[PDB]
């Protein structure tokens, strides 16, 4: 299953320290993420280095050309730049690159990328020039030199010219020998590299969109026969399959179905039979969308490993053979697949996030996920609301593809390229956008989640209220029985607003029981009256008071405690410290889903994630 | 003509002082950039013509929120919740902002943007239909010329509630926003006024809808892409002319008649200009010299013969959508619209910024076009088959096995128009059904303003080294005319003093003119390079027509390979018809100015040093010095 | 006012009986698109006019071809080629027409495409500046006039060398070239010239490259796109206006002040028009009626696809008017190269055949006529949701058995299914420029393929309008049965409680409830103790015993008896008005042409499980209606008196 392939690549990025760099064993997509993103990870290049040398030598044996070149290629402008860590990524990726031994390049410049990678030192790279890697490798290349032109950064704020930047980590600017001009600039190194860390966040956050909607079905009281394994196993798409295998076992002795079962069963007959398709129609949905992000993680990583530049040199049949390596299609065209996939996982949270804001769609929720009970001065998540139609729209707008605008270039020499590094910057900037609808999302539904809970909580009280004051009002045993019912079937958020208030829905249903037991009990008719108006002087004095304290009683602080999602609400609430949304909370929507954000941002998003799925398959 | 207009608008942006803000005169896109991009620009709101209209609807609001009058936003919910009814007139207006303060941090809004945007909602409030407090626009003004402005999350508008809820944010002192003064001060809200002398305001009826309720980020950055789609329009336009001089054109193009009869307002306009900046150019005799001999291609290729009929659209889109963004910052972008002098409150939908986002739309579109228009141009000057007698990649050499010339840019300019292409997708078919389907249909403006404004930049990198690749062909071809004028003394002198007949001599100066010098600079003397092939053809030619001359010829040859090539690299090193010529200033101020020379292996200075002093010279827009110095005296 | 202009256009294509070419009096696309659609509409050629300028072209040329003069195309090769130079006249264009004629039938370019290239092509020659005879225009005009055109292949332009090349091949009758006469007959060109009296033409100098180096083919695509999208965009703003009469809207949007106070052209005056649509309107009456009824329990404002229609439909009248000009001007240009400039003795070298003007607001109405299909989408969910229809059922579904009665949700669908194609379609065709023809065409407009796509883009617009405009005459004939079906529950419950001897106060509560209670909530079974009405009513009558707790005992009796003998009457009359209306305020609605049209003129009635006929056999003949341009009758009729 690809739940477990995620799993693994998760674990991986948390619990590698260092990557070993040789012609053999296979980096991952995982491993170029760490790399780029935690510092303590080492770049360990393993001597291999008979394959390189004997190469370099033959090179060298073999026969101011190839500084001309990197002259030629420094054609970049600042205008914003390529992140230091796409650079290292890249810088990681060219390295390995020559782990083959077929670049002809000497053992002592791959010593440096080595050197250079393990000491944060990377060059400055304009972010545009590249039709897929001439121009960006051109930097890595002008700092190798010592170009006084090309700044390289050293950290988080160093910014130093090439010669005093290789001198701060011990290192001499290198006289470039044959070939080795070329073997630096030609690859894909800058294209791959940021498409590996695009692989590993949509390997990511599609597993947690996957995940989140059993959280969905939880908060919308869904029905979860929808993930039941004979509907996908008679449509047999493998991400359709695993997706709802997820779901299934997700939702398996819910507490939350425990309640979405009792609420169909009150008016069966007016409640909608089958949930929408934002819900329903998800593992189908998801399918294809696992199934391009699984296979493009295999595209870019057999790119990852591999000799990508030109010629490739056979020494061992003294010939060197001229193809087209540092064409990067490969990746170009997975890339455009995965920003349609990204698009697609938008749209989904998109929908789901409309049913929940829509109280005609969310199944007793109130609209805007409003807890009120004042809202004319509360409206709850709708800022929110507006932001995900803002953020699909745009991540539907990026989905376009990129290489279906091939230009013939370059002498029309280039009269095919790849454009994969604009592609997988356009993904990149794509997966940030739904970074923002994941966050949003989880914040919803934690809100539904409290919203939901004091459902319970409040309904409860309606009910011993309404039960102690039939009695307490000597009210027959046919009363009692019919505004209990009422207690039980109306939405409290329905009334949330004025509990006791004529013509909201709570004193409609009593008035309407009140009217039919009066009808019924027609067979002392005058006392029944006199009891039944007392029974609503009760109500308007003691109601209230009830609902109120208990609500208080809830937002100074349990069916979420059996949920399998426990994990992403205690995250959400206790270790980001967030609460119930109120007028009564400071705290702006913006402050409550950055949290959420920065934590799906640094991969913190995964603890809660892998505990939720703690003991799967 | 359109061309008087731009020119108009690069000196408005120039030489304007005060932006007046007064109800009364239109604000343009120069304003706005003026405001955005100098500081030392100051906003001036006028009371003596705004300040009676807008206290008169500020008193109209309040009285009748105070009375219960049944209106959308001050005694109504929000949205799709205005069913819902308040007399709590504060309360709903400060519960509007901390609804609407929902963006995150990812990336911002810039500083110019959102100060645009503070203009803009100012201007909208001068209309007097707002009922916002006049208190609250001095504020502006003040936050405005005390360099204050909120740190705006990028996205979240459908288009501007969100963005203006940071401005709003500000104006009452909310905790959570951070406020900039100047560039190197971050500061809370509440202490940010404070330190410009204000207090926080307690919004009043109406006031937050009123606050957010505009369109005033699309429209901001709109204005700064409509200026800058101006300048960079005028600018490839120009340069069109640049290009037929040193491509050896025909300005035949150019023709008034051609135009006149496919009477395009735009394609007129563009080869009005064209004629006129090379009807009497130097570089245009070379071109009638250089098809003399041996009349090579009839006519030019689309990318300049066509350039009049390609800018056509491209100039009319940039014109008409300059108007249309200009009468969004002059309107009162809000609802409700209060009609004071009626007694009522008119319910509409001044706030959907859908002019600004399909005219975005075409923009974006219009700016793939002219940079297509560069790729194409730029792709003929790098091929020797197209560039009829300059170098490919320009590459001066002479030795071209470690002088690639600008290959490195010629391969960045397709990713800059291959991206560019994409980018020019429409946004404004994304159209969600939004806020519980209350917006069912919604601009997405600041989100196609922000796209075209992407796409200006790469423009931007597009004619940075497009200039700076003509700036070379320009000294390549002054130096092409003193290689050809070499070679022409060398053979007429040695012919002279090996005693050829006057047969022999007219066909080998005839050779040494029409070959072109950059297929032979490599090796001057190279018996298999043009020069030695129509050498040894003439002297073939000649022997079989006057049939010891044999002797006379063979030592012709050998001298030649001992005083040709050396009195070739004498012109070249010191080197190392455009003072006649209307693009001077842009090659005086390339050359000089921004201090480069002829590019070659010879200068150590990268193509990334030379082409960033043209593109940081566009940017800030000192390149509107040699532009308007150009177009002196155009009417 | 743009509105004015688009009628001028509706009614010059009615109106219009011959079309001159004197190359003096501008082509309107209405006179395009009447050639295309209108086969009496003649083509008048006039001799006295330009004949005089043509001839001193066309023996300009001549004679200077065969002095060897150095001019493209008439003594220099095509294209990349120019370096090439020949003094054979003849064979030099024969060669061209010959290597043009490439391309493939798969689908083909219609009839009307066809021809209203020939006339365009024509038109551009009366300027005198290709070189072409007068013979040849002759006969151009005498093919037209009697409806023969050659059957031309739908790809290979980049904006029109190709398709042109069809037109020339007929002209010097190519046996390989198949030209269709009329309707029926297709046989080879040189026996197609026969049939009209025409001998196969001799190509002279410049001739060649005369007849196919125009903008032709992508200019008349255009032209019928242009009418079309001039029609539509009245008809949508028109049906914007219906829209807020059926969904209970407050016409308070088009208010002029608001648009004054922001200025756009196209918002002023499409709020103009739809303030005097509504001004003193029927529907408009019912809607401040509905209103004021629990006013503080429904929403203040209408949703945006009625409240925000002006400001959305601004730049997109904008775009189809500026895009209009842009044609017509093409329409009415020598696209040609080279230009000869008989007077000062020069023939010019530019790029006239260049079609990027009209490449480039192809694509900007495109977005436009997608903006217009999404406004159609907006306005068309609301009218099927029951939470945003302010009374109407779901799905407009009569009923009263919803169980047997989906309504319009076939049609709901297909409107998403049509927005979705519609908004894929209005991406842009300019971006995708290759360098084309050996590097010589490095830019290059590509005109028609994004013409094309507009056309197609228009006609999912078509079907979305069909679909509109049948949905509001079903709300149309729903808002007025609810009307009468409302007068009947008051009525009945009014006089059963006088009946059944209740007090006034019981009485005026149960009266209110009557009006209050949107009737399609409970029409399915109005007794039904738990549906809207009864609940009302049960809540009523327990606060009447309560208001009154004079005698007590005997008002329940009296309550009672009131709802029983509601299940005895009511059920009844509500069928019986229903039944009587399946066989008025419309009649003081200005957009009654459009509801009588379609509903005694076409033959259509209310949808129901009663009525055989499918949603389809409506939506079919509302769109053929909108297709042939029968439905400019409704429309002129409805704007009768307009500014």
């Amino acid at each position: 299953s690809h739940v477990k392939d995620i799993l693994g690549l998760i674990n991986a990025f948390n619990e590698v320290k260092k990557i070993t760099v040789d012609g053999t064993t296979p980096i991952t997509v995982a491993h170029v993420a760490a790399l780029a993103r935690r510092h303590d990870v080492k770049v360990a290049l393993e001597a291999c280095r008979a394959r390189v040398e004997t190469c370099s030598s033959w090179v060298q044996r073999k026969a101011e050309l190839q500084e001309s070149l990197i002259r030629c290629l420094l054609a970049g402008v600042f205008t914003d730049e390529l992140p230091a860590t796409a650079t290292r990524s890249a810088m990681l990726l060219r390295l390995n690159s020559f782990t083959y031994g077929c670049s002809g390049i000497r053992w002592e410049v791959m010593e440096a990328l080595e050197k250079l990678l393990n000491s944060n030192v990377s060059p400055k790279v304009p972010l545009r020039g590249s039709v897929s890697d001439l121009i960006p490798l051109a930097y890595i290349a002008g700092l190798l030199i010592g170009k006084p032109s090309v700044i390289a950064r050293i950290g988080d704020d160093v910014e130093v010219p090439a010669p005093e930047a290789l001198s701060r980590v011990g290192l001499r600017p290198f006289k470039l020998q044959a070939k080795e001009g070329l073997a630096l600039v030609n690859g894909t190194s800058f294209a791959t590299a940021v498409a590996s860390t695009v692989m590993y966040d949509a390997n990511v956050l599609l597993l947690l969109v996957e995940t989140l909607c059993g959280m969905f079905c939880e908060v919308i009281f869904g029905r979860e026969e929808f993930a039941h394994p004979l509907i996908h196993k008679v449509k047999p798409h493998p991400g359709q399959i695993e997706s709802a295998e997820l779901l299934e076992w997700l939702l398996r002795s819910s507490p939350f179905q425990e309640l979405s079962r009792e609420y169909y069963s009150i008016d069966k007959l007016k409640k909608p039979k089958q949930d929408r398709y934002a819900l329903r129609s998800s593992p189908q949905w998801l399918a294809p969308l696992v199934q391009t992000i699984r296979d493009a993680t295999t595209t870019v990583e057999t790119e990852v490993n591999s000799a990508n530049d030109n010629p490739i040199i056979d020494h061992a049949n003294d010939r060197a053979l001229h193809g087209a390596n540092f064409q990067g299609s490969a990746v170009g065209f997975y890339m455009d697949y995965v920003r349609i996939a990204v698009a697609g996982l938008g749209k989904l949270l998109f929908a789901q996030f409309t049913e929940l804001m829509i109280e005609y769609y969310s199944n007793g929720l109130p609209g805007n996920l409003s807890l009120g009970p004042d809202l004319s001065v509360d409206y709850g998540l709708k800022g929110l609301d507006i932001a995900m139609a803002a953020y699909s729209s745009e991540l539907q707008y990026l989905a376009n593809p990129v290489t279906t605008h091939v230009h013939s270039a370059e002498q029309h020499n280039q009269d095919i390229n790849s454009l994969a590094l604009i592609s997988a910057r356009k993904t990149e900037e794509a997966l940030d956008i739904l970074k923002l609808m994941i966050a949003s999302h989880l914040t919803a539904m934690c809100q539904a989640v409290d919203l939901r809970q004091l459902e319970e909580a409040l309904v409860k009280v309606v009910e011993n209220v309404v039960s102690t004051l039939a009695d307490e009002c000597g009210l027959p045993n046919d009363t009692k029985a019919r505004l209990l019912y009422v207690a039980k079937a109306v939405p409290v958020y329905t009334y949330l607003e004025s509990p006791c208030d004529p013509t909201l829905p709570l004193l409609l249903g009593l008035k309407q029981s009140c009217f039919d037991t009066i009808l019924a009990l027609h067979k002392e008719t005058d006392t029944l009256v006199d009891r039944l108006a007392e029974f609503e002087k009760r109500l308007s004095d003691r109601l209230e008071n009830e609902m109120t304290a208990v609500r208080v009683l809830y937002e100074k602080k349990v069916r979420i405690q059996g949920s399998k999602f426990l994990p992403f609400y205690r995250f959400v609430r206790e270790e980001l410290d967030t609460g119930v949304m109120s007028a009564r909370r400071e705290q702006t929507p913006q402050e409550d889903v950055q949290k959420v954000f920065d934590a799906i941002a640094d991969g913190r998003i995964t603890v809660p994630l892998l505990h939720c799925l703690q003991g799967f398959l």
